[PDB]
């Protein structure tokens, strides 16, 4: 018997921000019945030369349960066929950031690879000058346009060192190797509430996340934003 939800994970998150290369690796844990995950990361390329906050929320929906059972992400892991993830973020100042994810599974252990490319950050904005201080909690909205796709959308805000909000919008595409169960396509959309904590230096990140999915939710349209 090999049927397993995740208990542990590791992330290799790498790429560039405004052409500057970064690379971080580390181990983490979570509880796939509660939606909790935490992750340690260490840089393999010296001091991050940009706000470490730009890697949140990108630093494993395999830990997210749904209101009534496994999420489609968990079902894809357990079945073994899995899924791929593409995220785009559009920032208020015209900057753009993409992340592509691939996973492999060794029983209850996940190996994540996340490739990041951020461009168009103003040279003196809060990202390149390292003056982001916090994130807002966040609702995501998950839709299923077909049986192999989930589209997720969210508004995102960082706090800056002057106490302003620095805003973006995010679109995430999930591609499933096997069709999702009919029940998922019927009980949509799904809203997920997420809270995060980040402790960081120049070279190290300690990330935590709490998340909970909500189904059958009326007039959530202008409130999740």
């Amino acid at each position: 018997n090999m049927a397993s939800l995740p208990a542990t994970h590791e992330l290799h998150i790498f790429g560039s921000i405004n052409g500057v290369d970064f690379d971080m690796v580390g181990q983490g844990t979570g509880n796939p019945n509660e939606g909790y995950e935490e992750l340690n990361l260490k840089s393999t390329k010296g001091d991050l030369q940009f706000s470490p906050w730009i890697l949140v929320p990108h630093v494993f929906h395999q830990y997210l349960p749904y209101p009534d059972g496994m999420s489609p992400f968990q079902a894809a892991m357990v079945d073994g066929s899995g899924y791929q993830v593409h995220r785009t973020m559009q920032f208020e100042d015209g900057a753009s950031l993409t992340v592509n994810y691939r996973y492999t599974y060794e029983g209850s252990h996940i190996k994540g690879e996340a490739q990041v490319k951020g461009t168009g950050f103003p040279a003196d904005g809060p990202v390149m000058t390292n003056s982001l201080t916090a994130v807002d909690s966040c609702w995501s909205k998950k839709t299923y346009p077909n049986d192999k796709t989930i589209i997720s959308t969210f508004k995102w805000s960082y706090t800056t060192g002057n106490g302003e909000r620095y805003r973006s919008t995010a679109r995430t595409t999930y591609t499933f190797a096997k069709p999702m169960a009919a029940n998922y396509l019927k009980n949509q959309p799904v809203y997920v509430f997420r809270k995060t904590e980040l402790k960081h230096s120049e070279t190290e990140l300690n990330f935590k996340e709490w998340q909970k999915a909500f189904t059958d939710v009326m007039g959530m349209d202008e409130l999740y934003k």
